[PDB]
């Protein structure tokens, strides 16, 4: 009865570190994440999610249910990626944090040195620069001499291969970049990295692959702004999309989803997805951006309105003392 341990050891992965926690066994997905977001110090939580593997496919902690109930392997010590789930529409003005600055700064650029994210060379070396000056400080010639970034990986392999310029070369591409960013700190450094990687075409979009109604393979796109349909030749551009705000409802039905379009006059997009493990996910990632994007409106239209009130409430008040007068 009281022999039975109440805990067992959860290992959570973040971008900076792993760490251990005595997960509850009756804890839920909830019950864990607070406790990874408090010991982080990370408030902003609604970006973040809790992954493990599924057979081949991610799945994310589920916060309702019980962390036991998740088909993750129990193999000690249970394992799961804290991860951002969720991307802001504007990173400089939704991640008020540095922790959380610091997360997405590092998933992104493992994003964009993985090829998970395509990003052209000249935007790399960019990006590269503001990396260096994040990990290096200001640069000094004193301290960061020929092959100081020659044990770093700091462009994707695909930008490398286009051009066998030697690392000695690409470093001194990088280091002309970085003695341009003298003064900006850490934070700032990270910041400015994703100010340019938000603005690169895959960023923040979930990729699934579909099939419309007549069989023909497509790519759907789940990101912080819609639903975006791609032809599987090109994942940069989308050839058709639904904004948050245009979609009238979507409704899944054996293994077909179905938008529907708040224009009435543009006809439901119907599209297949074969596994019900990515169609849980698709749902997932449907009603949580759009609900996030719903909200940015909501939070977007409240700071108009205390900025309307603001302004009339010190006109008037500054009017008020000048007729004392």
């Amino acid at each position: 009865k009281r022999k039975q341990p109440k805990t067992f050891t959860v290992r959570i992965v973040t971008m900076d570190a792993e760490m251990e926690f005595n997960c509850e066994m009756k804890w839920k997905g909830k019950d864990l994440f607070d406790l990874v977001c408090r010991t982080l110090g990370l408030r902003e939580t609604w970006f973040f999610g809790l992954q493990y593997t599924i057979k081949d496919t991610v799945a994310w902690l589920k916060m309702d249910k019980k962390v036991l109930d998740h088909d993750v392997s129990k193999e000690e010590p249970v394992t799961f990626h804290f991860l951002a789930k969720f991307y802001p529409e504007n990173a400089e003005e939704e991640l008020v944090q540095e922790i959380t600055q610091h997360l997405f700064f590092l998933q992104v650029k493992k994003q964009i040195l993985d090829e998970k994210i395509y990003c052209p060379p000249e935007a790399s070396v960019l990006l590269a620069s503001y990396a260096v000056q994040a990990k290096y400080g200001d640069y000094d010639p004193s301290v960061h001499k020929r092959g100081f970034l020659a044990q770093e990986e700091l462009l994707p392999k695909r930008v490398i291969n286009l051009y066998q310029m030697t690392p000695e070369m690409w470093e001194e591409r990088i280091t002309a970049w970085y003695a341009e960013h003298r003064g900006r700190a850490r934070d700032e450094a990270e910041m400015e990295y994703l100010k340019i990687a938000q603005d690169l075409e895959m960023y923040g979009v979930n990729y699934f692959a579909i099939r419309n109604k007549k069989g023909t393979e497509l790519l759907l796109g789940v990101d912080a702004l819609g639903l975006h349909i791609y032809d599987p030749e090109n994942r940069l551009t989308p050839k058709i999309s639904f904004p948050w705000n245009e979609i009238r409802n979507i409704s899944y039905s054996d293994k077909e989803f179905t938008i529907k379009p708040l224009d009435k006059k543009i006809d439901v997009f119907k599209f297949n997805s074969s596994k019900l493990r990515v169609n849980k996910l698709i749902l997932q990632l449907c009603i949580e951006n759009h609900d996030l994007f719903m909200r940015r409106r909501k939070a977007d239209s409240l700071e108009v309105q205390q900025m309307k009130a603001q302004a009339r409430e010190e006109k008037a008040r500054k009017q008020m003392e000048r007729q004392r007068l």
